[PDB]
């Protein structure tokens, strides 16, 4: 499912997103932004180190799911890549707030850090009533 922008800032607001380790809503919408366009179905396998980008977080299999095709997995979030492509975002989210439980954050994700960090991202929320 692709989710229109205000629809998803309401959900991950719903969820607890805004201020999740001092990280604003719009600095998550920026992050889905770029990484997946809001698709929770996206996937983008890396034929360098065999491993697969997962869903609307675009969350690699080889630290954080398990998807049973890439070498030195280590399932940190303890879950199937499959439950990071479904149309209800609950199990994404709660993997995404173990991933920025690491040293580098939301700093993990380049193209967040070529796209949205110390970047003006007030335009993610605007107009959603958030």
């Amino acid at each position: 499912k692709v989710f229109e922008r205000c629809e998803l800032a309401r959900t991950l607001k719903r969820l607890g997103m805004d201020g999740y380790r001092g990280i604003s809503l719009a600095n998550w919408m920026c992050l889905a932004k770029w990484e997946s366009g809001y698709n929770t179905r996206a996937t983008n396998y890396n034929a360098g180190d065999r491993s697969t980008d997962y869903g609307i977080f675009q969350i690699n299999s080889r630290y954080w799911c398990n998807d049973g095709k890439t070498p030195g997995a280590v399932n940190a979030c303890h879950l199937s890549c499959s439950a990071l492509l479904q149309d209800n975002i609950a199990d994404a989210v709660a993997c995404l707030k173990r991933v920025v439980r690491d040293p580098q954050g939301i700093r993990a994700w380049v193209a967040w850090r070529n796209r949205c960090q110390n970047r003006d991202v007030r335009q993610y929320v605007q107009g959603c009533g958030v």
